[PDB]
């Protein structure tokens, strides 16, 4: 069978010849049970890069030594890319969120053999899910990989806002000291209000890492907490997002993209926010309105934002996004932290394991399975 | 009955009309039960920017109605200073460690009237205890005041060097997306080692902060925390600062600059750390040799360094921490967020109003007191 793989490139310096450091910590299970992948062996060591071109997630030795053919690509828009060539023959397409290989329904269609569509990362928004239901597809994501990742990237850019570090580090490459101008605008955390938009494996992560910072906590989702969490955090619930962003500081927003949350962050609710409020927003770029954000910064009704986000991804050159003022972005790489790429390459491997010993794949991991939201897309998806 | 004030300049772009926000969080007491500064009144509001020229530490009004004279400048290098002009007729003097009042043996043996020095913050190493020892001036520092500020703001610096978090920001604002350029040295926090120089106010701030990101927590200090805190955090303690540095994926400084401290992170030292250590120094710039942490890190043996003090302040434009790689430094700005000033504004006013009425300055703020080290610095410092 035909494996085909959609990565994104090398560093421009080329392939790493070394790393910072030796190794990574082995992680062995995640927050509240969950094992670490368990494919049958890995052909890469943890810390390595795995994402780009050529780590091609550590799979070819195990593909070919089955005799099926592994394409590994990041030429991936136009009807004239190696993907979209490639796609009418694969029964197997492997994208990450970070450098997405977009599962239109009209790609669908051109795909006839594609029956299983792998998600190297979390969030499989990415992919047509009505589309993928319609033709038999299996969509799988490998869940809690890098959820942990996100919530030290959302608590750093938290503090980054708050305390205006992004601008004082400019001072000194600036090769000034300026006080003064470093903290007009800078403030401690302690003692804020901070909510979080959705409590799932990412936002419980975020909320159990604020703590200790004296803050006080809220969040707003679809369903209640266990009331016994609630206390050990000092949660406070809100049944509306309205009613949060009201009383909040600082927001985070840690819920799927889907047709529940998209564009759910306008220029309305915004506006409904504590003027000089802070949004971080590593979820996904379409929750929040676009040009709302670049208003809402211009006239100071947000204070800052910050998120890894985008869309589409990759953003042009011109994204207004870069050049709003007050802002700590990134690109899409919270996700995909080299700790984080050790995990979701094994839990790839672990799914096409699973898919040709004919294995059912772990429910955790499906999305869409024998034409139905089926497993985590049960519970956290919307089509 | 002159106060001689040293404070850093208003902004350039001008002294703030308008803040980013409303008002700030009402801090109550310090974790451990210490009260928040209890002068009689203040005048200004929580927020306003208090450490600027203009600012005056809120004093004018107060002092100015005791009959006092209050003497405000920033200038305040060398003989040909205001600081210095004005030095020989005050009988306080008052800086904060931001933009330091250096009161010298040499200047201390002209300051004719002076019997109070105020650190406006913490840390009164920028004051040469021992000079003051002998000519019987009383030394004072408003403690706690912005120790949970430093803590958020260590917290957020072991982030971003860990996570590659400022190099991944400018490839936003270069029009770039480059993913593996940014992750490739980009790691997660997760079950690192991390070891703190120093648990007092700051370091267990910072631990209790960092146990929820799963890290595995080590610590040197002079004495041992009691055993409930040891093992409700999961700390290690280690007897010498070369036992905890060797099994340290990231090290944070928290002590006071003295002579056990001076010059600890030294070329010696920092060979004995892990290969690809993060450092992150908010204490004092002299605790690390200044060109050892160069040549560490232009040679790999750390992976990245960070902090906002230095050696001296302001640190002069060809300061070779602002040019080294792979760092993520800020100016001298933890302590003086507008939150934490206006704690240590309002401590500053109390210790002057105990002075003037004759009443004794809190046993914690105290650091040189009748000829001797006293209160906090006969706990911390040595001479
Ligand atoms: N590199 C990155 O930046 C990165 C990495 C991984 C993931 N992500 C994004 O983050 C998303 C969440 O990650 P995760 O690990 O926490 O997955 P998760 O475990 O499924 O958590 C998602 C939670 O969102 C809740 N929620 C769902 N729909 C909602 C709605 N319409 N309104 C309010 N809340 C809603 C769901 O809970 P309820 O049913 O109780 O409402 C769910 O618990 C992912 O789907 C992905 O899009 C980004
Ligand atoms: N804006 C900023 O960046 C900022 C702001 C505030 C403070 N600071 C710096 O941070 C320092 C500490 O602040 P803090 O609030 O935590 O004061 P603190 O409460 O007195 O804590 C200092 C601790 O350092 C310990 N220690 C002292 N000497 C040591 C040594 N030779 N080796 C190892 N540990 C030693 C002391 O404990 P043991 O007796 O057990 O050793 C003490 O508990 C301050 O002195 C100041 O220099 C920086």
């Amino acid at each position: 069978a035909k494996i085909l793989c959609v990565l994104y490139d090398d560093p421009i310096t080329g392939y790493p010849k070394s790393y910072a450091r030796a190794d990574v910590p082995k992680i062995d299970h995640y927050p509240g049970g969950q094992t670490a992948p368990t494919p049958k062996q890995i052909d890469f060591t943890p810390g390595e890069l795995l994402g780009s071109v050529s780590g091609e997630l550590g799979l070819r030795k195990y593909l070919e030594g089955l005799g099926h053919t592994l394409v590994v690509t990041s030429d991936k828009e136009g009807e004239d890319s190696v993907f979209e060539r490639e796609l009418p023959d694969a029964e197997i397409v492997i994208s990450q969120p970070f450098w997405p290989a977009y599962l239109t329904p009209e790609r669908i269609a051109k795909a006839k053999k594609l029956k299983l569509a792998v998600t190297a990362g979390i969030g499989s928004d990415h992919v047509d899910l009505e589309a993928a239901i319609k033709n038999g597809i299996t969509v799988a994501e490998v869940t809690y990989s890098n959820s942990i990742s996100v919530s030290e990237h959302v608590v750093m850019m938290i503090l980054s806002l708050v305390r205006n570090y992004i601008p004082s580090y400019q001072w000194v490459i600036k090769g000034g000291w300026n006080i003064a101008d470093c903290v007009e605008r800078s403030y401690d955390l302690e003692a804020m209000h901070v909510g979080t938009v959705a409590a799932g494996r990412i936002g419980l992560a975020v909320l159990k890492r604020l703590k200790p910072f004296d803050v006080k906590l809220h969040y707003f989702a679809r369903h209640r907490l266990p009331e016994s969490v609630e206390n050990e955090l000092g949660l406070t619930y809100h049944p509306s997002v309205e009613d949060m962003v009201k009383v909040c500081d600082v927001v985070t927003i840690n819920a799927p993209l889907h047709p529940g949350t998209l564009d759910l962050f306008n220029d309305e609710l915004i506006s409904k926010m504590k003027r000089g409020a802070y949004l971080v927003n590593t979820a996904r770029g379409k929750i929040c309105n676009r040009d709302a954000v670049v208003r809402a910064l211009e006239s100071g009704q947000l204070a800052g934002y910050a998120g890894d986000v985008w869309f589409p991804q990759p953003a042009p050159k011109d994204h207004p996004w870069r050049t709003m003022p007050h802002h700590g972005m990134t690109p899409h790489i919270s996700g995909t932290s080299l700790s984080a790429q050790a995990r979701y390459a094994a839990g790839t491997r672990e799914i096409l394991e699973c898919w040709f010993e004919e294995r059912p794949i772990r429910e955790e991991y499906l999305i869409v399975d024998g034409g139905k939201l089926a497993g985590t897309g049960a519970h956290s998806y919307t089509v």
